[PDB]
């Protein structure tokens, strides 16, 4: 799916925030402003950058000279929200764009804060346009290399990859001929089923998906592990290439953790919980795809398939 | 081990931070201050928050009425802006569940900032008689001990790894062994079982290879357990010479390999050696995994007295 | 149905109670005052605040200076009735609105009691209107999230859901083709019939409802239980989608629970027993709907239909 | 087990509360006072009522002529309104059926507060000879024992769960088996049957999974029974090994899974561990479920000597 | 040994270079200036920066406001010579091993390809300038933090050390740690130590040198079976000086490959060794030893069990 970007700004900076959102939207991006219709339960602008700021891939903060409530000074509120945004989104996923006359620094912890002139027609300013273009270019290169972070879904994907997918690929590639359930195959494909959402238990969902698709079970012996690899094979749609299937079970762990940490004494899901679940699924899928594409033995033999 | 607490302050808050650190050490804690010898690579007092402030269990912010003025700090044009930005960065790095704040009277900070109470105390030379600061530190200690005793959880990679490992392997193994009228593993009958989970000392070696050589050195033999909670049998390791009356089972978690390689991929630049931040992150991940696993084990009647977490 | 809200007040707070009731009615709420025409058998304001106050979704208390009979002091009466209110409605279903200057603590066990100026034309006080708006917003938010309590109907709904409805949906979704009684279906819908009232035995009522509507019986084999799931299918109005029916049986248990609990030395039903019956039915329906809507395998496949 | 009684009082009524508690243990009761070491998370004596006072079978208050004055309490501006509000909260948590009250001479509380008798007793240093207080405690004990002996029930979730489970499964099973001239289950003839209901010790494990592993551990075989009281046959479990002359049937109620899940969703915040209030609530739910099931079994001729409730 | 640092400057700016060399020398560093007695065969400074500049761990370049005019030696303008030697220095030493120090008024940038070029004021007594002193201190701190983490580059000795480590030393340590008891040549040991013999120089064939070292020290061969390789690990054991802790020995053979490569690259029709060849050999040996030690110290199974010992 498209990359999610959060834009934080004060009440006076909605014009700049909307212009930046539109410009990013024309660049095939998903953009949410701090007062988006998603963040209605949030009371003020401070707690939306505390609760649902890290739930986005990147973030942009806009500073306004005029903005210089909770605190006793607008300057204090601006610097506090800047610090909170930078801490929540780190130094690799955070970007800043202060207007001309704003007296914030320009090299805060490795994050540049370019200055743009305050005008009325924003389809005229070369400086603001080129700064937004630089931000877009930086975001586009990070997504293509595969910048990683200690997110739980990223670690889950890395562990799942190295301990199951690479082992399966090595075991299948180390066979002079592929003999699965007594049937010979001249090639194989490894399909990883990623659930559309974390609204159901992963184990039962995987079991019922296998039952509905009528997928049998295979056992693969590997020298890279002390116990065999257990998989699922089609046996009906697989004529010449072995069609193997698997739904990751670590997703059960992330679902249980999200349920424990989010769910208070209520049954319904808050907006923050839903955003966190979608973010975890997106990072898991993206990290798994990036890990797959960077190995010669798993590149064209493993495909990530939606449920 | 002990609970690690990070204390952030300004250049003039060293007295307050040192007193708080000493009083916390009196309460069986492991306190680190922003100016400690661990954080030497951090050039200023702001990168020590962006880097290692989130690597501690809890954090305390001390604010004094000396940085709430208009002066120069070589980073922000005003020291007040610098201290407010530092407070915001601290809160963002540690969140609303692991951040505590102490301010002296006269500071312009709020008192109900995003669910974080910031009590005021009267500054004095002798802090052993300061009732206000002493009682606020007492409340901080009480809250920290309460959140450690329940099991307050947070989406850290190690916490999620421990939860997944527990739910998918440990509970399933305990249910499989408890659903047997007699425990017959490798053709030997046992009247009881104990499931030892071996946590590595560190993450400086590959977890799979380290577990394999640990099993070889201790001479532990593999077993297979059939379960109704999974589509394929659970594979474990049994001792078979020291397990005469009670079946002794061993397992080194493999998700620790995933977290180890993730940390290697993230923190390690083009250098062989490990930075202090990487070591702190690995220690925090390992400790959090062990603590979360212990908390999950102790909150289930089927695993409370049958699974023991043992250091390598 | 509309949310039921109870207003507790003394004899001199009647104008405030009527104003709040009118505002909540304009805010799409059902409001009953302590001296409503339904609370006629109740003698004083204390026994009606003990017996039928917990039978409403939420509650509002109003304090007045003039009240500062059963006790020897009116102030003692007011604080005692406030305590009884809090004990009946807990900390999540209780709200309070004291008039200006009232000396009640403002953080009584986590419940705020805002102060409003005592005027004559109640369509003028900004403070009272914004406090009522805040109360309405809080109530509306705690209904969209599914806030849950320890009511027997809620527990019955949770158990019924997780033990029957989720199992049935998982069993039906785990089928490569839907084959019920030898008829192939391309989809299915599960209809749960909730009785209009608890004035009849649930088992016999379900049987007669089925035999009027002419619904057959089916058996479904599931891996989530030790014995097969038994349902009811239409087979006449179901052409391509399997239309299933079921009346919950625990409703009989709760029905006879109220039957034995309400000291039935007579034949007719008192007002408290009746209002409790609709409260339990409403809570059961709401909890079941919230549980259904939060599972991907039951969301669009289960429908709660009135009898 | 024993009957739990909660005693609520002020900070100066500790002597009377201790005396009454001691007499109730002399009368075979399990009494907890608001200042006990179990109610530590409750910071004051007001949160002790709103949280755990409704988790006890019965409750008793002692009121003294020390807090019916005008003083400071840091919560209410006067101690008189504080004690009256505390009385009201206690009554609201416990109602008119499970609450008892005691006042000494000089207390301004009424004596017929909504059907709750509040007798007056004389304060003295040597309380073992106070005829009024001793006879009021005796009357309270008599009333409590009368309530326990009779099937006194309230709208608790566990009580409704037990009523539904009984009247929908146990009575139907007993009627189906008693309507058979001979008991033939799985092709084996028996001259009599016994139905054992397995109540788990605690709610720390999934009830369905725990029942399944218990059945596997005891090698228990499933049976199907046809009945005219329900549209589809009843499914039960039989031993087939120890049932030589009388058929033994085992069944762990599944609605206990419902109450366990409801308690987990309600009481558990973002923490792995269990609070004291949650543990007390789970114990109370299990006790009321077992008590209601036993009372319903004993209040029917077709189930009194044929169904037995046994712990796990 | 002490870290090697090269300072390049012009003839008219040798006083700043000498002061920087002395200041680094007081900081436990080995410093050579382009006009040192080692680089006599080199004709000019340009040839020195092309041949031996990369043979040092780090490099420092000094620019002054006296060779920036439109004067007249290899190029036409002394401006061109300065910018050319700066480019050659930065290319030879890369961006992780190059440092610059221009004087006040110099025209060079301050963020040239990631290499900061601080400006200092030119005086007569350099034990007075706070700016130059703090710039040299910053350079020293950067070099110190680089040497302690283990910054690595694609040098042949670094790659040789990495391959040798991960293919022999780690495998040997895992094989020995995966033994319930250590049984080498029929003798039981309760502990082991792995000694890696690094030759003092590359002036002799590594294979024959290792063989004669083993013969002189009377070290016997052992065979170790491992699950991390398809064929066993062959080592050497003392068997006389090892009573309770087994003492194992090995001289790396990849040093033979690096010695052969250096001999093939540098010898061009003579028997004696050029100073550049000697510097390259010392650099390769030092980087091999340092990389091996760094790799050893960052593994729990090899930290206290493997020691790097001089011949
Ligand atoms: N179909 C299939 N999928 C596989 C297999 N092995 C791994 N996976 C997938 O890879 C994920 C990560 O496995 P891990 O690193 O070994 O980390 C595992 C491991 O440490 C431990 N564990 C799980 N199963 C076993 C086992 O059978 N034996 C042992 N000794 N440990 C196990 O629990 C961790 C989390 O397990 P999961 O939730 O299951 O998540 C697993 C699972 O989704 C396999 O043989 N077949
Ligand atoms: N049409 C239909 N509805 C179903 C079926 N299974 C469950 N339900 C519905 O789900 C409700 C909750 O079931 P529970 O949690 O298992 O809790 C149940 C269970 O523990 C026990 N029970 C009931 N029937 C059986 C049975 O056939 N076998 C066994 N072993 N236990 C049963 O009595 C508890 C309360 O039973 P209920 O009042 O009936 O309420 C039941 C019933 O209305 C089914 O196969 N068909
Ligand atoms: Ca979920
Ligand atoms: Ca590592
Ligand atoms: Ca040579």
């Amino acid at each position: 799916m498209r990359t999610r970007i959060f834009i934080g700004s004060s009440k006076e900076g909605l014009k700049e925030a909307n212009y930046v959102k539109s410009r990013l939207e024309k660049a095939n991006f998903e953009v949410f402003i701090w007062n988006d219709d998603i963040f209605k339960p949030n009371k003020n602008t401070l707690e939306t950058l505390l609760n649902v700021a890290s739930l986005f891939d990147f973030g942009i903060m806009i500073a306004t000279k005029d903005d210089f409530d909770i605190f006793e000074t607008v300057r204090d509120n601006v610097v506090f929200e800047f610090g909170l945004f930078l801490g929540r989104l780190g130094e690799n996923r955070a970007f800043a764009l202060q207007e001309n006359g704003a007296k914030l620094p320009s090299d805060l912890l490795g994050i540049t804060i370019p200055k743009f002139e305050k005008t009325d027609d924003y389809f005229s300013n070369y400086n603001l346009n080129t700064e937004i273009d630089n931000i877009i270019k930086i975001i586009n290169e990070k997504i293509s290399l595969g910048e990683l972070g200690l997110l739980p879904s990223t670690v889950l994907a890395i562990g799942y990859y190295e301990n199951f997918v690479s082992t399966v690929c090595d075991a299948l590639h180390s066979l002079p001929t592929i003999k699965l359930n007594g049937i010979e195959y001249k090639d194989f494909v490894f399909n990883i089923i990623i659930p559309n959402d974390l609204d159901a238990d992963i184990k039962r969902r995987a079991q019922i998906y296998f039952k509905k698709m009528d997928i049998h079970e295979v056992k693969i012996d590997t020298n890279g592990r002390s116990f065999p690899l257990y998989l699922q094979i089609d046996e009906e749609n697989s004529g010449d290439v072995a069609v193997l299937y698997d739904m990751p079970t670590t997703l059960g762990g992330i679902d249980k953790a999200i349920e424990m940490y989010m769910k208070k004494g209520h049954i319904g899901k808050t907006s923050q919980q839903q955003l966190l679940e979608e973010r975890e699924l997106r990072n898991f899928k993206t990290t798994l795809i990036n890990l797959i594409n960077n190995n010669s033995f798993t590149k064209t033999f493993v495909k990530v398939i939606e449920e």
